[PDB]
RNA sequence: AAAA
C-alpha cells in the first residue's frame, strides 16, 4: 500500500495543472484528474481533451484516474459523482490542487476530500498555483514553493496541451532567407543591424514607404512579370516631380545604398547607384530571380530576423534551448481548423511570451496586430501568457496602444507590452528586461 | 437586530457580483465586499476600484463593509486578514457568493465563515452564478434560480463597473449622417436597403473596392486638398482604358447610380453619368463639403446604419430600450486612456453582445477585426460577453474565421459569431436568433 | 491559474 494520490481539477487552462503535476509527479503514486462532461442543456462543455493531454504529456499512464463530473456548478451532482467515482483504495496522503475548475468544483471537492481522507487521519493537503508570483502554496503545511525557474515547458508541449498540432518553427540555422540569399545573408543582416543600431530605423522605414514600396509594390506578381513592372516603372516616370524613381536614384541615403549593395549582385535592386530597370531582354523568370526575394526581405522580414538575432544573445547565456523555448516563424493549427503564425515565440519557464513584429507607424494597423498577439498567446499559452508588440510607432503612440488594449487580470505586471521604433536598437535588451523581470 | 449579511468576493470580472447583488439586495441589510490590496512585489493589483463601483451602483452606502485581503494567493494570510478584519457583529444569516475571486479565496473564506458562524443562531448559505446556464445555484440546496431574464443592466452601468467613462452613443434619432445628408438620408438609406435586400451586397462591395476606393481613397488626405485629387484623377487617367475613372463612368451598375444620385445635389460624387472631376478654382474646403462626408458614409458607414435599422425593429418588439440596452457608435475611455469604438452594442439581460461591422471580403482584415471585437467586449462587458463580426466574406470564410479565433471558455454556446455576406439581407432575424437563443 |  502506502499509495499517495494527487487530485487535479482540470479546467479550460491546462498549463497550471501541467506545472504542478511536473513538480509533484515523483512524490505521488496515483493521479485523479477531475474533468467535466458535455451537456448542451446546461451549456457546459467538457474539459476531457485537456485531461487526456495532461495524462499524455505528464506521462501518468495507467497510474492516472479520470473522474468525470456531470454538472460543474451543481453542488449535489458534484459530490454525488465524487463519492461514486473517487477511488475506493486506501491512501496515506491525499493531495488536492484546486487551482483549476469552477469555484463550485473547487469548494465541493476540497471539503469532500477533507471529510473523506482527512476524516481518516490520512495526510491531506491543498495547493494553488499563484499566476502572479509563480508559487505553489500549501494550505496546511504553509509552504510556498516557487516553480518559476524549476518547471520548464517547450513549444510543442505547450501547444499540444492547448489542443494545437502540427507545430512548425525555424531556427538560427534554418531561416528561410538564409537560403534565398545564400552566401550573402550574413552580410545583408550585418549591414542592416548596423543601421538599426545607429538609430536609423525611422529613416529606413520612411525610405521603405517611398520609394521602395512605391516602385516594388503594386499589382500582384508585379515583380514576377516584367510587363507589369515595365508599365509600372514608366507610369512612375510620368509623375515627373513626384516620381519615386527620381528619389530612389538621387535622394536615397547612403546607409540604404550600403544595405542594397550588400545583397548579391544577382539579387540587387540597384544598378550601381540607380534603379535597375529591366530591358525587353529580361524575362519574367529573370525578374523574380533578382527582385522578388530581395523585395520580400526588405518589406518587413528583416525586422523579424533582427529582433530574433538581437535576443538570441541573452537567451543562450540564460541556457534556454532553441526550438524548445525560443524560435521564429511559429505555425500550428487546431484539428480541421485554420493555421496561425507568430513571428517570435519565447518561453520563460512556463510563461509564453509571444512577440508580433511590424515596421508600421500606423495606429490602426498596429492596434489590430496587438489585438491579434493577445488572442493567440491566450489560445496558445493560456490566460496568463504575455504578448509584446514591437512597432515602428513613436513612444507616445506605443504607450497609448498599451493603455488602450490593457485588460485587468489581477497582476501588476503588464502582459501587453508595445515597443516603439526607438526601442529597435536595444530591443534585445528591452525584451530581456521585460521578459525576465 | 437580525442582521443578515451577504459576502461578495470581488475579482477582476465585476459583472457577476452586480448581478447577484441586484437580486439579493432586498433580503439582506449588510454587505461585505472582500477586495484585494495592491502589492507590486507579489505582482498583485487591487480590485478595490471594482468593489467601489459595485457599492455605488448597488447603492449600499453604509450597509457596505470593505475587507482588504493583503495576499489573494496565500491561504494563511487570507484567513489571518479575515479574522482580523471580518465584521464581528451579530448576524443571523451569512450568505456568501463565491462566484468571484481567486480559488484560494473562494475556499478559505468559505470555510472561515462556515466555522465562525457554525452556531445555529447563525444560518450559513452559499451561492454561485453559473455563467453557462445563467442561474444562481445554492450550495446544498437543489434550488435553481435563473437570473438570465430577471436581472437587466444598462450600457452606462456595465461600462462603469468595468472602469470606463465618457460613455457616448448615437441612437436612431441622432445619427450623425442623418444630420449631414439633410433631406436625403432616408432616400440614401432606402436605396441601400432596397439593393441589399436584392442580393446586391457583393455587387456594391466590389464596386466599393474598384473603382470607388481607387478614386476617392487613394491618398491620406486627397479629399481635403483639391490638388492631390486632380493629381490622383490624372494619375489614374494615365492608364486610359482600364483606369478606375473609366469603370466609374461606364461599367457602373444602375443601383449604384440610384444611390449616388440619392445624395444631396451639392454632395454627390458624380456629375451626371460621369465622375465630377474637380476643376481649378475649387477650394479645398468646397471639395471637402462635397466628397468628404459622402465618401465616408459610402465606404461602409452605410452598413452600420443598415444593420442598426434591421435590428432596431426586432428589439423594440422585445423590451430592449434604445440607448439603455442597444445602440450604434459607442465610444468610451478609461481615465487617461484612449477611447474605443464599437460599431453596434446590445445587452440581452446582463450579457453584452458587441457587433463589429465590416464590408470586406478579405480574410486578413476581417480576422483582425475579430480580435478587436473579442478584446473590446471583454474589457467593456466582462469575460462572458459575446462578440459578433458581420463580414462580407462567404460562408466558407466565415466558418473558417469562426474556428480560427474561437477560444475555449467552457460553454457549448459560441461567443464569437461571424456572419457573412449572404446573411446581410436577413441580418435582422439572424441577429435576433443568435442573441436571444 | 481573480463568473472553469
Ligand atoms: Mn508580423
Ligand atoms: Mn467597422
Amino acid at each position: 500500500m502506502n499509495e499517495k494520490v494527487l487530485v487535479l481539477i482540470v479546467g479550460t487552462n491546462p498549463l497550471p495543472n501541467y506545472v504542478v503535476g511536473s513538480h509533484l509527479k515523483e512524490k505521488y503514486d496515483k493521479f485523479v484528474l477531475i474533468y467535466s462532461e458535455k451537456n448542451d442543456k446546461i451549456n457546459q462543455n467538457s474539459t476531457y481533451d485537456y485531461a487526456k493531454k495532461l495524462k499524455e504529456h505528464l506521462n501518468l499512464n495507467d497510474k492516472c484516474i479520470f473522474l468525470p463530473l456531470s454538472d460543474v456548478s451543481n453542488s449535489e451532482k458534484i459530490i454525488n459523482d465524487l463519492r461514486e467515482k473517487f477511488p475506493s483504495e486506501d491512501f496515506v496522503e491525499v493531495h488536492l490542487n484546486y487551482t483549476g475548475g469552477t469555484k463550485t468544483m473547487v469548494v465541493h471537492i476540497y471539503n469532500f476530500l477533507k471529510e473523506k481522507f482527512k476524516n481518516n487521519k490520512i495526510k491531506f493537503e491543498g495547493s494553488y498555483l499563484d499566476a502572479r508570483d509563480y508559487k505553489l502554496v500549501y494550505d496546511y503545511s504553509e509552504e510556498a514553493i516557487s516553480l518559476k525557474d524549476t518547471i520548464k515547458i517547450d513549444i510543442n508541449t505547450l501547444l499540444s496541451i492547448h489542443l494545437y498540432e502540427d507545430i512548425h518553427f525555424e531556427f538560427y540555422d534554418t531561416y528561410s532567407y538564409k537560403q534565398k540569399f545564400v552566401d550573402s545573408f550574413d552580410k545583408i543582416s550585418q549591414e542592416i543591424e548596423k543601421a538599426i543600431k545607429d538609430d536609423k530605423g525611422e529613416d529606413f522605414v520612411k525610405w521603405l514607404e517611398d520609394p521602395f514600396r512605391k516602385i516594388f509594390k503594386g499589382e500582384n506578381k508585379l515583380l514576377e512579370k516584367t510587363a507589369k513592372f515595365k508599365k509600372h516603372i514608366e507610369k512612375l516616370l510620368k509623375d515627373n516631380d513626384s516620381s519615386p524613381i527620381v528619389k530612389f536614384n538621387e535622394k536615397t541615403p547612403q546607409f540604404i545604398w550600403d544595405i542594397l549593395n550588400a545583397f548579391p549582385e544577382g539579387k540587387k535592386l540597384n544598378d550601381g547607384q540607380k534603379l535597375w530597370i529591366p530591358d525587353d531582354k529580361i524575362t519574367n523568370d529573370n525578374l523574380s530571380s533578382r527582385v522578388k526575394d530581395t523585395v520580400e526581405f526588405l518589406n518587413g522580414k528583416w525586422f523579424e530576423w533582427y529582433v530574433y538575432s538581437q535576443i538570441k544573445s541573452e537567451l543562450l547565456d540564460r541556457k534556454l534551448k532553441e526550438g524548445e523555448h525560443f524560435g521564429i516563424s511559429l505555425k500550428a493549427q487546431k484539428k480541421d481548423s485554420p493555421y496561425f503564425e507568430l513571428d517570435i515565440f519565447l518561453i520563460n519557464g512556463y510563461q509564453l511570451i509571444g512577440i508580433s513584429l511590424t515596421t508600421s507607424s500606423t495606429r490602426e494597423l498596429c492596434k489590430l496586430k496587438g489585438f491579434e498577439v493577445i488572442h493567440r498567446v491566450r489560445q496558445i499559452g493560456g490566460d496568463e501568457s504575455k504578448a509584446i508588440l514591437i512597432t515602428g510607432m513613436d513612444k507616445s503612440k506605443t504607450e497609448d496602444l498599451q493603455k488602450d488594449l490593457a485588460y485587468e487580470t489581477g497582476s501588476t505586471q503588464k502582459r501587453f507590452v508595445v515597443f516603439g521604433i526607438d526601442d529597435w536598437a536595444d530591443i534585445g535588451s528591452k525584451i530581456c528586461e521585460e521578459v525576465f523581470k
